[PDB]
RNA sequence: GGCAGAUCUGAGCCUGGGAGCUCUCUGCC
């Protein structure tokens, strides 16, 4: 899946 | 353990500036 950290969108795992 | 989902609660640190190294949350089983 996807994330937002520091205002940037990121994959965590799925 | 498994699955769902957010920086729209969050965060350590970098041989960083990222399909990074990751710890944590809160929903259900």
């Amino acid at each position: 899946r996807v994330r937002t950290r520091k205002g940037r969108r990121i994959r965590i795992x799925p």
